[PDB]
């Protein structure tokens, strides 16, 4: 099988940040048997972001991206991937009863409940933001946030979703 | 409207499989960065002649000055060159001054083939002088936009980056 890795932050096109997250990703991937195709680079811009979902589902059968999923409006990720998909987002309950958790919230902080209904959110287990699962067709795709210690802990929750 | 956008390409298998961090894509960044230019997206390819060509293109319709690195070497693998002219629809010519700086590099007249194909250029490109490795860089005009193509050898690429700051003011 095919995957592509995208990565979504201006500070790693600024080069302020070293690309760790897609090595990591790369490395884990081609592990598991993936011929890992392309990696994407794109700002925090949502139609930059459904431009590289839509490039990646075409080359790939299994899509992985990292960061762009904070409480924060330039955390664009989701919604660039519903953009992509032509499919709206929703608040959902499970992943709004993770986030309560984490905080014991504002719109910004609800924001990171919605989620459009191809994906699972799957439970941080290090900081706020679920990660997403996704089936686009046959093809499956895997949105993570942008710290590494959140992604790797994330990545490694959902290895049976990619065992091959 | 491009013309403060800039893309960066980075070739090599060993990246995309995560052997390797992607210091040159930061260090380019950067460079970039720093001299005024909006970084838009950056590509990560295979040592692929289709691959290679796709990211450049897709570069050049959303910047007007690409860099890339990576690719550039003696070897059958080093494939940046001949990706870069196929998507712009130019044949590879042996470059006389480029094959010259070669031969005097390795001291020896009779290069092997993965050598003597380093200099090897489409006509819309200059070979840059490598005076670190062997490998020739190449700056490129596609109509107003420019591309520089670098080596993947982090102290050549930023020593080539460097020299060709000139151009990238």
């Amino acid at each position: 099988k095919n995957a592509s890795v995208i990565t979504v932050g201006n500070e790693i096109l600024k080069g302020r940040t070293v690309n760790t997250n897609a090595a990591f990703i790369g490395n884990f991937l081609t592990y598991h048997g993936y011929q890992v195709r392309r990696g994407f680079v794109v700002m925090d811009d949502l139609d930059e972001i459904g431009w590289a979902f839509r490039v990646a589902l075409e080359v790939s059968d299994l899509v992985v991206s990292s960061g762009g999923l904070g409480p924060t409006f330039d955390d664009m990720t989701v919604e660039g991937f519903a953009k992509c998909i032509g499919q709206d987002l929703r608040i959902d309950e499970d992943a709004l009863a993770m986030i309560k958790k984490k905080y014991g919230l504002t719109p910004q902080r609800l924001k990171m409940a919605k989620i459009p209904p191809s994906c699972r959110p799957i439970e941080n287990p290090v900081g706020t933001a679920p990660g997403l699962i996704c089936a686009v067709g046959g093809k499956k795709v895997i949105i993570l946030p942008g710290v590494p210690k959140e992604m790797e802990a994330l990545l490694k929750a959902m290895e049976k979703d990619i065992i091959i």
